[PDB]
């Protein structure tokens, strides 16, 4: 299975357009310490050809140029993307269909409610009639977006996505409110988790001094703590750790810094744009 | 005044992420013969540090990242842009907007009829009510978003945007469904018109004597999109009038005196675009700049 992240950020991006903190400052100056990232978004293949798409981010034009994957194949409207999947119905999930407007035939997938919800908003009709085909999918229905890729949909503590293929299984989790015995269940023996890294202490945006909520007030587990996410997840067994969803205020975004060789030693990737698996 | 051109590609910009005609093929490749674009939007300001951002483009966070203008400033939601303007309602002028939602306020100016069209669509209102002001703007009214710059919108010739398209569609009337700008700050004249289906007389009496005029550049020939063998659509059938020909935008925009002519939303099918092309030689002999992204004008 090819899998290529193509956004590693939380809402808002690295840096966030109306965001000084320590973190995009440095990004806005340019400096190398932080390296800038689009809103998150991954991209999945069975055969490294035709690829399905999870969420469509803000950012996605960017992703498609920044990452080769994704650029037109030769002829008429041949694109490598046969299908987006929507995990939920927020704006950073869905901004980027306005952009797959050109004509492009593929298949949008989303629960009942979220394809209703595109639906109530006629600027979304871009995406063709006669082009784009609507398909509503249930939670827990496993299907076939490209041939060869099995894709079940999950709840958790929101939900999050199974990816099958070839005997090999990744767990996309951008989003996670607490690590529960059940979710270990379902994540235990994956060979790739992509997983909610909004923020390191729960006060990481309070620190920061942009705002006054908790991550566990927002619905994520911070990373750090005997109640945090890695030592939550540390006793199952799982090939590649991965965090993605990571917000403009998370100290692991600077390079050299201690928060992210901490996390590093204890056995989880921080990821960036481009950032691709083969497994 | 301050003008700086954060897009200067038509919708899709340059490359367009499903096409592979020969510009975007080379734009693709990385060849230095085509500069990659993000789609159309400028931001004009009177004094430099507050500015008023014309549409809102799905690159609009990449806009905001290339152009340090447009980096926000020192401390809590302390943004350089103050106000946002929209000409018309099409995806790739009020998809932007969906960005420009963690709780920074500005005031968004549209006609009746757009702002409308807008706020129909619920996912528009992650620019919330008690920190975004919209703000309607009638025909011919002028206002002050930014203090000392002075923004009046007149009716063009357009079309109806793609998502609103129906069975009389509307092509090449004047409403309130597309307006040309006219910007004005220390005695400076700025005309920017990113979508005309076709140009009149009042048209060149607005624009006439302006110190620049940043036009629609979207198709060189009529049937540029064929020929790029993307697509079927005309130029007329999209709502924009030619730059050749002697009805063309160039030949009727000859005869009134401008400043400085520029041509922006240009689509990647314009073979303009080539840097080293004849007809890029050829625009430009005949008095208009090509805009790239971050082209700035100090007028
Ligand atoms: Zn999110
Ligand atoms: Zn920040
Ligand atoms: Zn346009
Ligand atoms: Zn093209």
């Amino acid at each position: 299975m090819h899998v290529v992240i193509l956004g590693s950020a939380a809402g808002g991006g690295v840096p966030q357009w109306n965001c000084r903190c320590s973190i995009c400052s440095l990004a806005w100056a340019g400096d190398s310490r932080v390296r800038p990232r689009t809103q998150s978004s991954i991209a999945v293949s069975p055969d490294g050809e035709r690829w399905l798409l999870l969420n469509a981010s803000p950012d996605i034009r960017q992703q498609i140029q920044a990452n080769p994957q994704m650029h037109p194949r030769e002829g008429l409207r041949h694109s490598p993307i046969h299908a987006v999947l929507l995990t939920n119905g927020d704006v950073d999930h869905v901004a980027g269909l306005l952009t797959l407007r050109e004509g492009q035939p593929f298949t949008l997938y989303a629960t009942p409610g979220i394809l209703a919800s595109v639906s109530d908003n006629r600027v979304f009709d871009v995406m063709a009639a006669d082009v784009v085909k609507r398909q509503t999918i249930a939670l827990n229905e496993t299907f076939e977006p490209v041939p060869g890729l099995s894709v079940t949909l999950f709840s958790v503590p929101t939900v999050g996505t199974m990816i099958e293929a070839g005997g090999k299984r990744l767990a996309y989790i951008p989003g996670c409110a607490r690590v529960t015995e059940d979710l270990k269940a379902r994540i235990a023996g994956a060979d790739a988790l992509l997983f909610d890294g909004t923020v390191l202490e729960d006060d990481d945006m309070i620190r920061a001094g942009v705002g006054t909520k908790t991550g566990w007030r927002m619905g994520h587990i911070q990373m750090n703590g005997e109640t945090g996410s890695i030592a939550s997840l540390a006793d199952i067994e799982i090939g590649r750790r991965v965090f993605v969803h990571i917000n403009n205020t998370n100290p692991v975004l600077i390079e050299d810094s201690y928060e992210r060789a901490s996390v590093e030693a204890r056995g989880w990737t921080v990821a960036h744009d481009g950032l691709t698996l083969d497994l």
